[PDB]
């Protein structure tokens, strides 16, 4: 075997007043859909499949520069949508909009690959994911939400594979110790 490695990603962290509607909307859940848990819910910035230990330090100074001059950041609910756009839905999930979250991601993909640490991102669409299916089920109907969340902070997480699913394990957290006034 070759010297093991984590499944981290950058993500923000979701409030109680956040997951709580979230959680309502998936009750309209059918068939083959599994929903995500609240402790689950997250927006994600990066996903990093195999990081050597040693990297981590690396990525944590990473994150604090880039939160560094950042306001806490404003995240705003929209509507929901599916994965992949194609006819086959395999994800659910409500978009998440805020100013400076798109620049943060490619900020932190862009600082990663500087690194020489992989990725495995698709193109960023900030969103929580609400529900995963394989196979059929009904589709829900459109919804949208009014509710927003001020984020104080980008947490970097490992991920472990678990029989009931994934556990996420906070690494480190980075406060945005900015503002957008001065």
């Amino acid at each position: 075997h070759q010297p093991s490695t984590y499944r981290l990603f950058y993500a923000l962290r979701v409030p109680a007043d956040i997951t709580a509607p979230l959680a309502e909307a998936q009750a309209k859940l059918r068939g083959n859909w599994r929903a995500v848990r609240p402790d689950q819910m997250h927006v994600t910035l990066s996903y990093l499949p195999a990081v050597p230990p040693e990297r981590v330090e690396d990525l944590k100074r990473l994150g604090t520069r880039l939160t560094q001059d950042l306001p806490p950041l404003h995240v705003n609910l929209r509507g929901t949508g599916y994965f992949p756009n194609e006819g086959s839905p395999r994800v659910w999930f409500v978009k998440t909009e805020a100013e400076g979250l798109t620049e943060l991601a490619e900020n932190l993909r862009a600082g990663i690959r500087e690194l020489g640490i992989g990725t495995d991102d698709l193109a960023f669409k900030a969103h929580i994911t609400l529900a995963r299916k394989k196979g059929p089920a009904p589709r829900l109907p459109p919804l949208i939400f009014d509710q927003s969340w001020t984020a104080p902070g980008l947490t970097l997480y490992r991920s472990i594979l678990r029989k009931t699913g994934p556990i996420y394990e906070v690494q480190s957290t980075f406060r945005f110790r900015g503002s957008a006034s001065q």
